[PDB]
């Protein structure tokens, strides 16, 4: 199998290639083409031309119909998409079916429905001099959107940017993670099979720094960059687009807290924190790596979570009993295991986990790590402040509400938080104080796609979802007409 | 000596070096201005951060709206002083400073006070796959500390355009006005002080930009956002400076704006309108029309009529009631403009009127005056019709058809604003919708409803301000998602 | 063929029947069942039960999916629906395809998309005493909607009320016009074939006063009545629901003006006024029966419209050359011909038309009338004030703008108006002065289904379209929760 | 003689018959009130219609907002007079008249002034089948003349709740206050006059309801709408009366509202809250809780605590600073309430406290006082727990589970409001969402954010007012659809 670029309506091979390797057993899955700067420029030019060749002038109804054809096209190959996603990431099959591919599909239908119903603002102005004017706000595409998408939830986070960009009449040059090329290449096959006009959607494969990703961010003819991934890489991109003052939309790192009050539903909160710590082997920007538990239930809470974490089954996705997969790569695992080392240096009590398992077969050539729980670290320790992006949480006691609010907000990140309580007043008054883009109460990672999603502080720039997506992927123009 | 001090944590404070504030009318020294170094800038940011936690963060919208109206009242109570400070710094004719600068400065505070008082939020119900139900609602809290760097061209107006929504949304502010125009911002600090706004909520720092107080502010790791109005090159520098902290940014940057006059336009209104859009504030507004396109059958008549009105302008000092155009901001800026005037001539321009400085024979010659200027004869590719000059000048070219002039207007790396003159219903709307700018006026110019989205496309900006766009920019949105079943 | 009621998931025959007769040649098309009060009560009870049996608790996603199944179901029988509509009304086939059945279908998809994207309002309250509350606005169904629909655009105006009522989770008891039963009965067959839960949609056939329509309006267990038809009948219904204070939504009569300024595009304005006067043989509440033309083009305008009106071909829909059909019935024709008589009594100049044609075959057993133009009547004449609802317009000269605005607004009706001008300022400043629910400039009967549609004065109560439909077919509840 | 006159077309005018205004505290005559016959009502409507065309129709939102703030200022300038008029008409304790009646009366004007100033509209683009393009925008103009019939229970508050949005949207008004409570509306007319509102924009007519001025107003063919707050039976009569003209209607009608107290509630807060929701204004608010349901484990303790607080109320005249509950509005209304008190006893109620009138031994006995009353022991089917009494009474019943009490609350032909007392997060939201009323409070009662939709379901109303709902009701929406290509 060879994974090719998709440029101006046709698949294209290129220069050097690199192998796509399984995080489960290290086996070679495919070769992947690597786009050089000339090839990236090729794609950007194809997208600019497709703008002028008529895509810019499609109606919202025409665009929504295209989005629904694409969504139909994914469904028709649903199992192919699942198998591709599982092979790239090692994600358990059941989770790939219901969280990854399904939500990938829902992204297209959601923005299709939103651009069909979307309207605009109208204002009447009565000027001091007695004149009268009308104002209305129109939208046109930015033009060409460059999309650099992350490896942790590959199809989901890719379609999350591609669907609204196309919905607002932009063309797209998209570069998926070098670790997870497969489902994006299948999406290109769908684009091709439904006959999207050539150059409207372009896929380029390759690496990031000094490679295709960078080239894309520095191209003078892109109109904006959308990015999900590490905060440091967000900063690099922000500098790269600066001279062209390009638009940017960032979803970056987090060091999210879960707070469990003594009045919580105890067994739901333990199950909830298990999910928010170890889903996708803790490789979700929304995962909870800090937990604060009110002191009277702190010891029992640690004990109960330890039991449930040790009952997880770490392994290959073809095993129906598997409930946590590997990390994305042995390189990422080296970074996570180095934090696990640092926790011991910082004096942590290792409640469970703290290393990689041993299988005694080809799974040892993969990238597995055990679910890990720490206690005993102060709020100042590097391991409770710095994002690890592995399956780990630290748990600490707290004594009162004003204290734990401050401890939650003590972070240079501000992506998400979850709070567990049964009390009406407490639930609302605590949630409104948390300096994050999202706060869940007695829940986690429930995503209504109409709501504003993004981060504060180091965790992001802008919001997506609903009208925030409509406004980001568009240029707003206020048309002000004198009528008297 | 008049000494213009910083305002930090509820008091005026000098610093260890100063620079002169000079009149653009006769070059005389008006004051000495303190210069904030990087340690003083950091002090202002920390005061702003402490003021957030000391309770400004927890004010209600009603409380904020009341503060903003008190501030508005305090400026009104000193209206003539504000006028005189603005006139002294900019040379702007008095009658215009009164009605466009200071009056709209006051209106910014009242407008955002009323918007925040009525603003509401969104609520969504979620029925999840597993049968559970959740409610979502979207809350806004302040970003925190907003850094505000404002330009010299409409000093009080554009300073308050940012300060008012920032304070309305419960942020604290560290604001650095232009080194050319410190005076009205300093009076604003006195008003803040006199109404007793809590210490640290509003901080004023004076100084220069590059390698000075402005730059220091943008690289500070504890600011939450930078709002900036000014040159596009400076926007790019700021964007890099905040990158490591991923700070929010809102930019209103350069433009090379066009006015389009169709043969079916109201001729007398379009000539007066283009006089206005070209020479208001001596052409020193980001929104000014430095390119004009006129449909060929009325082109010669249009050029001739505009020439006559432009030569009826009276260039001089603001104390003369007859003055209708003032100086440029500084002799340095005048040097840049007169260098473009020479470049237009090398590129083959016909000088219809103006093209140089007046000659007075007294101290007004020590100021920064230049004459209203009109060019013709340059191709769309010429530097003088592509590069922002930010002086009292327009180039006029003929066009033959509608599809053509739309292309010529959009052939620009800028995309701030445009104005179209026509009496035809279909034409007005269909042309306006194709223009790649943040704003398009039809039979008007620089009409600003503060509820509408204002900003630029391409090199001319990032984001929108006005109405809900200001409400959202100066706040962090939080979606609160609560399981109920 | 026998047209049956549809009650609680099954077709039901009833008591007496009446014939469905063609307006083209008088031939019998079918017998129609007639619902007595016990049968109407039967339907209302079935709808109330279906509310409690679970329809009230469907989600917006479930409802939208049902609406789309219904829309698919209509498309699958598109030609059957066209033939039924044409047979009932005599409408030309081409017009039945593109205006009637297509828009019937679009109504379902539109409200399906709107209830999927719809959201709600949230307000925070900071009370004087220092307390803090949140408010959010929820929607639940009214319950059971009684729908009485008109004969002029039968499927279109029926689905215009049925689609939003079902979208907001109501059950429906619907009574179509005794003149046009057929396409509504087919819609019931679609409801049945997709398996909508029993009692959610109920169809009752019969007449109005002292018959099924009245019975429905007086039932104590309906929650609201929606009605399109004559203003007098609106008043009767408003009185009938009064003791139960039921909700009402009315789209009633109009005496609409078209205004043509001398600066208009002359040939577009003549074509436009032909359309707005004689579409559906002038049997649309939106039709223009008054025209004001600026004096310098008044004589040429009358002459040009006369020529185009005489070029219309009045006849049976199976003739491909036919461009205007009959009136709905010989009874309605008697009322229209009595106004044509009154115009002569009032001193009108009859420019063209003024009577029924003669065919010399079975078409004389139908209900045809010729396109009719008058001049010479003062603003006070009954024939330019009272709604005729036939293919007629009166044309008058005017001299200035302020005059014609006043003459347009001089009416006890206020449904719609159209204005023809090429001038920017004039177009906007005149439109904003017109006391109607809708004003078109250089257009007529262009319906964006997201916009508010309804009348002022005698022409209506409420608006439908978009959020106005969402709010009408729902009960709003403000939930106010103290949190501190 | 004090004579209370109509206010029509900019002047006070008497009419040919009068009726006495009597105190509900001691029955003394306070004034004579003019009675408007059908010819005078028609005069007021024609004056209102002429004022529309004389230019009130063409005011801007800024102009209207300014009028509304002037009116608010004029009431404030006479605050103590308004208080004394309201107290004299209703017997309401002075401290409550000051903070709930007159203060909120003023706030209605300021609130709608700010809403209209910021309100905007919708814009839609249409791409039609034939390739043409159109723009749509939605404009609002006044309905025209609004007829306002207001109740006696919170006279100034509920009168201004309608007058302010009507005037804000550029309508003229013909308003008829209750024959029981004419005084504060007459002072409002004096304020209208003193600020110089144009003649015919605001008209006040006094008189009775059925076969009198109120009825005449509703049947007038030249009014555009009727807004009405009061009994459901009267709403039905009005609905028939406007039918021939298809007038707009907005109704806020009766209720038989419940308060629900779960065992997990904050006990002391819920007892105080139910005291409030039951006996505020002597139980004469449409929103009062006349049914209470308490979860069985705390039922007996709840009844006992409420009894003790109810017996600590002090029933008497408003000049006594110790008074905490006033009289009913009239001896006729008291007759209706005391007849329900007798009916409750026949239906088998246990009288926990109250059940009759106090006995003073002086002229207060000539007024309309009755004691706070609590019942238990009646089934859900009893007339005394189904029919609105509009006096200071509540019935309390036990319940055992959540699904049960939701059904009991919703078992009503009314559906105005409800309040729920619980400390549980999930319960608060899931119960509130099932209640079939226009409003549901959780741990609160009668908290009115004027931006939210306010109204009733079933027999309790038609339409919503508040925020955009008032903006839309008091305006005709016009969609303007313009072809541009
Ligand atoms: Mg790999
Ligand atoms: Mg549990
Ligand atoms: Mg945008
Ligand atoms: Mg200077
Ligand atoms: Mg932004
Ligand atoms: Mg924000
Ligand atoms: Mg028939
Ligand atoms: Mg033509
Ligand atoms: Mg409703
Ligand atoms: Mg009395
Ligand atoms: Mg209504
Ligand atoms: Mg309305």
């Amino acid at each position: 199998q060879l994974l090719r670029h998709y440029i101006n309506g046709e698949f294209v091979a290129s220069g050097t290639t690199f192998p796509n390797l399984s995080p489960v057993d290290g086996r070679k899955l495919a070769d992947v083409c690597e786009a050089d700067a000339a090839l990236v420029d090729s794609a950007v030019q194809a997208a600019h031309a497709a703008q002028k060749a008529g895509w810019r002038d499609t109606t919202p109804a025409q665009r929504a119909a295209w989005l629904h054809k694409i969504a139909d096209g994914i469904e028709a190959r649903f199992d192919e998409f699942v198998a591709a996603e599982v092979a790239d990431t090692g994600r358990p099959v059941a989770q790939a079916r219901t969280l990854d591919i399904a939500r990938g599909i829902a992204n297209f239908r959601t923005f299709a429905d939103l651009v069909r119903t979307a309207s605009g603002e109208y204002f009447e102005t009565h000027a001091a001099d007695g004149s009268e004017l009308i104002n209305y706000v129109t939208r046109k595409p930015l033009g060409v959107i460059g999309i650099i998408s992350p490896w942790n939830l590959p199809l989901l986070l890719f379609t999350w940017k591609v669907a609204p960009a196309l919905a607002m009449g932009n063309c797209v040059v998209a570069k998926p993670s070098e670790e997870t090329p497969s489902s994006a290449t299948l999406l290109a096959e769908v684009m091709h099979d439904v006959g999207l006009p050539p150059g409207v959607f372009n896929l380029i494969h390759g690496h990031g720094q000094n490679a295709a990703g960078e080239f894309l961010t520095r191209h003078p003819d892109i109109s904006a960059i959308t990015f999900t991934g590490e905060s440091r890489t967000g900063s690099t991109i922000m500098k790269a687009v600066a001279d062209g003052v390009k638009e940017v939309s960032f979803e970056l790192g987090g060091k999210n807290a879960a707070v469990v009050f003594a009045d919580a539903d105890f067994d739901a909160a333990v199950a909830g924190v298990l999910r928010s710590s170890f889903t996708n082997a803790g490789q979700v920007c929304l995962c909870s790596e800090r937990v604060y538990v009110e002191r009277p239930i702190f010891e029992r809470f640690v004990a109960a979570l330890k039991e449930q974490a040790q009952a997880l089954r770490v392994g290959a996705p073809e095993d129906p009993a598997t409930t946590m997969g590997p990390l994305i790569s042995r390189g990422h695992r080296d970074k996570v295991l180095s934090y696990f080392r640092l926790a011991v240096e910082e004096g942590a009590t290792v409640v469970t986990g703290g290393g990689a398992p041993s299988f005694g077969d080809a799974r040892d050539d993969g990238a597995f790590v055990m679910p890990t729980i720490w206690t005993g670290l102060p709020d100042s320790a590097r391991c409770v402040r710095e994002e690890i992006f592995g399956p780990v949480c630290h748990i600490a006691p707290f004594d009162d509400e004003a204290e734990v609010v401050k401890r939650v907000n003590d972070s240079a990140y501000g992506l998400a938080a979850s709070i567990w309580t049964t009390q009406l007043a407490r639930g609302h008054r605590v949630a409104k104080q948390i300096e994050t883009g999202i706060v869940w109460v007695n829940a986690w990672f429930v995503r209504d796609l109409r709501t504003p999603f993004g981060g504060t502080k180091l965790s992001g720039l802008g919001r997506e979802g609903g009208r925030h997506s409509l406004d980001f992927y568009s240029e707003l123009t206020n048309v002000c007409v004198r009528i008297a």
